[PDB]
Order: C-alpha cells, then sequence, then structure tokens
C-alpha cells in the first residue's frame, strides 16, 4: 500500500520531460531555493571519464551562449548572489545539483536566475580557454580537501564500500583524467545525460502556486524534447567475511572502537518499508538509550561516549554501526564496554518500557513537529525534499509521519526486534574497525584474535538484563 506524498507539495512534467516540485514555506519569509537537480553523479561515468561528472558542474560557471566566459557570475554579482554563499553547486555519487537562494521580492531578478537554469541545461559552451583554466582550480581543490576525516574515509573506504560501484567512482575523479579530459569529451558526457527527462526543478519558499508553476513553464518548456541516456544501477553484492582495521592518524581527536554491518537498504515508499525502516532506526536509538544511561547513571566512567548509527553506503546498501569512544588511549576499555553491551543485547534484547518509551518520545517530537512546521529550515527542508526526488520515494508531511508512526509502530515488538537483532547479529557481512592517534594507543589496540576471544567470553557469560529506570 502505497505512501501518500505531502498535501502541500505540488509535482508534475513539462511534456519536454522535465520534472518539478514546487512546496510552500515562509521561513524566512520571502525567501526561495530553486534547485537545478541531475539524476546523474560519478556513478555512471566510464572508465575514460572519471571525475568528468564534477568537471562539467564546475562548467557551468564558466560559460553559457548568452553568457560567455565570467558573465554567469558577473549576472549573478549584479543581483548580489555570490558563489559559495546564495550561489552553489555540488557532485555526488547519484547525482548533480544547481543551487540558488534569493528573494521573491525583485520579480525581474527571479525571471533572470531562471533564464541561467534555462542555459545551464543545453547552452553550456566548454570555451577551451575556460576548461584549461578549471584543470587548475579541481587539481588544487583535490589537494586541499585532504585533510583527517578524508584520510579516515579513504582508509575505511575497501571495508565500507567493497562489492559497490562507489567504490570505483569517488566524485572527484582522477588527476590525470582532469588534465587530459578535452572539451568535447566534457561536451559530450553534458549532452548524455542533460537531458529534460533527466531533470527534476526542485522550488521551496515564499512563492504562491501560479507565480512558481508560471517560473517553471515559461522559462524551462522550450526546451528541446531530447531523452537523455539510461542511468545504469550496479546491484551491492554481499562480502561474507569479517574483517579488520586499525586507523592510526595522529590528527584525529577521538581513539576508539566499532562494529559495522553492511546490509541492503529498503527505500520507503509503502507501509511494510515503512515498518523495516522504522525497526532498524528503533534498533540504533535503542542502543543509544542504553550507552547514556549507563554513562549518565555512572556505571561507565571507563569510556566518553559512543553511538550506534545507519549510514547509506550505495543506492541500494547500508551499514549499520556500533561505536564505543575510548577515554585517552584506554582502548581494553572502550572493547569491553561494547562487546558487553552487544551480548547484553543478544542474550535478553530489549524490554516492553525500554520500546514503549523510544516510541512515546519519538512521537512527542512527531506531534510537535507538525505544530512547529512552519518554522522548519529551509535549507534542511529543500535537501529531505531532493533526497525524495532522487530515491523516488515519496515526501511525506509532518501530519502523514505522525499519522503513520501512531499506526505502523504498534506492529514493532520486543519481539520483532529480537528477531531483527539476531538477524544483523549473524551478518557475515561485517567489520571491526579501531582508531587511534599516538602510539600508547596504536600500542593499545586489540589485535583481531584479542576482540574474538573478548567476544566468545562475554558470549559464555550469564550477563544481567539490563532494567529501565
Ligand atoms: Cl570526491
Ligand atoms: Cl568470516
Amino acid at each position: 500500500a502505497a505512501l501518500p506524498q505531502d498535501e502541500k507539495l505540488i509535482t508534475g512534467q513539462l511534456d519536454n520531460g522535465l520534472r518539478y516540485m514546487i512546496y510552500p514555506h515562509a521561513h524566512p519569509k520571502d525567501q526561495v531555493n530553486l534547485w537545478l537537480q541531475i539524476h546523474t553523479g560519478s556513478l555512471q561515468e566510464e572508465d575514460n571519464e572519471l571525475g568528468v561528472a564534477h568537471f562539467v558542474e564546475h562548467m557551468m560557471f564558466n560559460g553559457t551562449k548568452t553568457w560567455p566566459g565570467n558573465k554567469v557570475i558577473e549576472t549573478f554579482e549584479s543581483m548580489g548572489l555570490r558563489f559559495g554563499r546564495d550561489v552553489n553547486a555540488y557532485t555526488s555519487y547519484d547525482e548533480t545539483v544547481y543551487q540558488v537562494s534569493l528573494p521573491t521580492t525583485q520579480k525581474q531578478n527571479l525571471q533572470q536566475v531562471m533564464a541561467i537554469f534555462s542555459e545551464w541545461s543545453n547552452a553550456a559552451t566548454f570555451e577551451k580557454l575556460e576548461v584549461d583554466a578549471e584543470r587548475g582550480v579541481i587539481t588544487e581543490e583535490w589537494r586541499a580537501h585532504q585533510d583527517a576525516k578524508w584520510r579516515t574515509s579513504q582508509a575505511r573506504r575497501p571495508f565500507l564500500l567493497a562489492n559497490t560501484r562507489n567504490l570505483d567512482r569517488e566524485p572527484i575523479g582522477l588527476m590525470d583524467t582532469v588534465a587530459t579530459v578535452t572539451p568535447a569529451q566534457l561536451r559530450q558526457f553534458y549532452q548524455r545525460w542533460y537531458q529534460p527527462n533527466n531533470m527534476t526543478f526542485i522550488v521551496v519558499g515564499d512563492i504562491d502556486s501560479k507565480e512558481a508553476l508560471a517560473l517553471i513553464k515559461d522559462n524551462l518548456s522550450k526546451l528541446p524534447a531530447n531523452k537523455a541516456a539510461e542511468n545504469r544501477v550496479w546491484p551491492t553484492k554481499a562480502e561474507n567475511h569479517l574483517r579488520f582495521n586499525i586507523i592510526n592518524d595522529k590528527e584525529n581527536r577521538v581513539n576508539g572502537i566499532a562494529l559495522y554491518y553492511r546490509l541492503p537498504m529498503v527505500q520507503v515508499n509503502d507501509e511494510q518499508s515503512f515498518i523495516e525502516q522504522a525497526e532498524w532506526s528503533m534498533l540504533v536509538q535503542l542502543f543509544n538509550q542504553r550507552l547514556q544511561e549507563r554513562i549518565q547513571s555512572g556505571e561507565l566512567k571507563t569510556i566518553s561516549g559512543g553511538t550506534a548509527r545507519s549510514v547509506k553506503i550505495a543506492p541500494d546498501y547500508q551499514s549499520l554501526f556500533f561505536r564505543v569512544n575510548a577515554r585517552d588511549d584506554n582502548m581494553q576499555d572502550a572493547a569491553n564496554a561494547l562487546m558487553a553491551e552487544l551480548a547484553t543485547i543478544d542474550q535478553h534484547g530489549f524490554s516492553a518500557e525500554e520500546l514503549d518509551d523510544v516510541k512515546s518520545t519519538r512521537l512527542t517530537w512527531l506531534k510537535n513537529a507538525v505544530d512547529q512546521q512552519a518554522e522548519r529550515d529551509l535549507r534542511m527542508l529543500t535537501s529531505r525534499l531532493a533526497s525524495s526526488s532522487l530515491n523516488n520515494t515519496p515526501f511525506l508531511s509532518p501530519e502523514e509521519t505522525y499519522q503513520l508512526s501512531k499506526r505502523l509502530w504498534q506492529q514493532i515488538t520486543v519481539q520483532s526486534l529480537a528477531e531483527k537483532w539476531q538477524q544483523l547479529r549473524k551478518n557475515q557481512d561485517a567489520f571491526w574497525e579501531q582508531m587511534v592517534n599516538n602510539e600508547v594507543a596504536a600500542k593499545k589496540a586489540l589485535s583481531p584474535a584479542a576482540i574474538l576471544a573478548l567476544e566468545k567470553e562475554y558470549a559464555n557469560k550469564k550477563l544481567a538484563a539490563y532494567v529501565f529506570p
């Protein structure tokens, strides 16, 4: 049974195939976000196109038919719109998005911005001199972003992205492709993927339905009805092997231990998939709740903190990890705390009071989210709608989210979660990870045999059931 989209959301398609999504919002008043979403990122690049989706994105600000060279930037600047502030763009594995935020009070400026979007759609020129200028830009940005977080992501990457197309398609690409790719090759990718049926224009902000629909139709319906190439899908394959990693980086600020599981990610488009996602989310929250209760009650002063989280790793896949942050260089205490909590849940699961508290506090938040919906952050709301568009999943209103949760969560029990926990714990696609920032913590890090001997020790213990306070 298909989920309804927010009552206030306006969706549709122009005759040329371009899709649009309009959502009214008046916080801040007289502000609108205009985003052009290309449903193609780095995943679709051929072996000789590594970083071309990202290079194409940069080329939108360096020449169009009406605005050659720096004229697109000079036009935005004449309307008080600055690159990196009001005007932005990004390329990910899944998409390329072009973003403009401006007031709604100057109608000629709204029209001017729409005229620029029309030319980014099919009239970018890729001038030789401009392409050559951007090679240096991309090369410098590639080096600049190589910080501790990037080095940690690079080290985790083979473990986290095993058997994904994402592993071979990091958006920055190769500097050797950036240096040699011809303007004709950049033009080829652009004309292959930048066609109306692979585009969604998103309007979020303080504009009425009639005016927003007219902005789109008056400026984007004349784009020729060309069909883009089909976006290919690479199904992620399980890696039924337990792996181990130690990330040693002196610039990282937190030492700790984590267990990562990799599993399919269901798209929330019906009642059954809404329940499946809610069960993984609740297992994650219940873990977090128990750890925080043990820390605040004073039971765990041997550790600093920790979390459980789910992360998207590919269009069809996710990782669920359980992390405990170490107190200084005390790697043994971190491992002990994590293993002890995972084994306690293995043996007794969660209580009816623990689940009842997670549900009631989430419903309280959801109810208040309905009451305060007019005050939602514009940027966050635009991002959620862009995400629904990318995943072809219904964009639920705060009211639908609240009503669905109140009704569908009654199918979530201590028994249904115990089943899901046992399934997750038998998942062979897993890896242990430790993070160290000095040679004392590095010497203290557990080797793989020690990790598993600690797991066996806890598995064979008759551990006591946790009692919700
Ligand atoms: Cl990247
Ligand atoms: Cl194994």
